[PDB]
DNA sequence: GGTTTTTGTCTGGCTTCACACTTGATTTGCATCACTGTGCGCCGCAGGCCAGATCCAGG
C-alpha cells in the first residue's frame, strides 16, 4: 500500500485534479467507473456485473437488515 | 436561438459468451408423516431404615 502510494503518486495527483473539475471532486466513484469501463474494453461483462452487484451491497455481503431478520427469526442469540 | 448534455451512427474486426443435443448422473427442492407446546395451582416430597413409643393378648 505504501508502495502503491509511491509508485502512483502523481497519477494520484492527476486523478484528485481532475475530479473536482470533470464532475466536482467525487473521489472513489470516478475510478470506479473508470475500473468498470476498463472492464468494458479488457472485455468482462459478468464480472462488471459482479462489482455493481457488489457497489449496491447484493453480490455478498448482506445489508444489515436481512442479517437481522436472520438473527431474529431463527431464535438466534447474539452470542450465537 | 445558444450551450452543454444525451444519446445515436459508422464497418472491419477482435474477444466473449450462449447453444445445437442426449443420456445418464448427479444435485436440489418440496411434500409427508404423526406429533410438540402455550393454554391453571400448591408444597416439600419419595424410598427406605431404625430407635422408640403403643399395644394387646397370654402367662
Amino acid at each position: 500500500r505504501r508502495a502503491q502510494k509511491h509508485r502512483l503518486r502523481e497519477l494520484k495527483i492527476q486523478v484528485k485534479e481532475f475530479a473536482d473539475k470533470e464532475e466536482g471532486g467525487d473521489v472513489k466513484a470516478v475510478c470506479l467507473t473508470l475500473f468498470l469501463l476498463a472492464l468494458r474494453a479488457r472485455n468482462e461483462h459478468r464480472q462488471a456485473d459482479e462489482l455493481e452487484a457488489i457497489m449496491q451491497g447484493r453480490g455478498s455481503g448482506l445489508q444489515p437488515a436481512v442479517c437481522l431478520a436472520i438473527r431474529v427469526n431463527t431464535f438466534l442469540s447474539c452470542s450465537q
